[PDB]
DNA sequence: CCCGGACCTGTGACAAATTGCCCTCAGACGG
DNA sequence: GCCGTCTGAGGGCAATTTGTCACAGGTCCGG
């Protein structure tokens, strides 16, 4: 199955994306790196991969590229946007797309990858980008082991504000997201908190391979 | 002493958003 | 050349998940 594979930049860059988006920006990635940045979905591809109907594949991309537009891209800083130009279907079931060509640098570089399978299941976007980290530091045998900062988690993925309050990172993010990768990918994973005084501060993570 | 106050935790409520589903009907193709 | 079938571009739904905040209940500090 296809292998993404991204710049360590990408995984820890500061972006808000949906599943779906991020769904098609690993085709994207995809397109690009198997070579002006005008890629290209099949509908009918789109809905093969990720076992949709036809329909609601239609639904999802439709209402995914619309919500690009104002979009931005932060690399720690440097801002950039994803799109320089509306999308646009020339055929029924087609849609060609503009991607920013400064991009391109970031994409293809100390590098991240894993199978498109691995993730194909996770719902939350969140659990999405925690998943591309932990690869980050994955062993050839698929073990690993990472301490991440709360204020770093919360900014590069972009948490809602709400979740600086800690019992609401743990109740909706961390522990959700924990369960989504044990429930829906091949790893198994477990965390530990650190804490200096009163205040929690770093998450440490520890996974191996089924 | 014990207070009011500034931290921290977890849970119960509700609001806002997303999920996979369902229905309609016209476009492109081929037999 | 007409029509039958597969697509996909639209319109919706109720059931769940995600985002937000009041309130109960722990600690330590300092005047
Ligand atoms: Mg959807
Ligand atoms: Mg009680
Ligand atoms: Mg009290």
């Amino acid at each position: 199955s296809p292998r993404i594979v991204q710049s360590n930049d990408l995984t820890e860059a500061a972006y808000s994306l949906s599943r779906d988006q991020k769904r098609m920006l690993y085709l994207f990635v995809d397109q690009i790196r198997k070579s002006d940045g005008i890629c290209e979905i099949h509908v009918a591809k789109y809905a093969e991969i990720f076992g949709l109907t036809s329909a609601e594949a239609s639904k999802d991309i439709r209402q995914a590229l619309k919500s690009f537009a104002g979009k931005e891209v932060v690399f720690y800083y440097e801002s950039f946007p994803w799109f320089i130009k509306p999308a646009h279907s020339p055929s029924r079931g087609l849609y060609s797309v503009h991607i920013n060509p400064y991009l391109i640098p970031f994409f293809i570089g100390r590098f991240t990858q894993f199978r498109l399978s691995e993730t194909k299941e996770i719902t939350n976007p969140y659990a999405m980008r925690l998943y591309e980290s932990l690869c980050q530091y994955r062993k050839p045998d698929g073990s690993g082991i990472v301490s991440l900062k709360i204020d770093w988690i919360i900014e590069r993925y972009q948490l809602p504000q709400s979740y600086q309050r800690m019992p609401d990172f743990r109740r909706r993010f961390l522990q959700v997201c924990v369960n989504e990768i044990n429930s829906r990918t091949p790893m198994r994973l477990s965390y530990i908190e650190k804490k200096k005084g009163r205040q929690t501060t770093h998450i440490v993570f520890s996974f191996r391979d089924i």
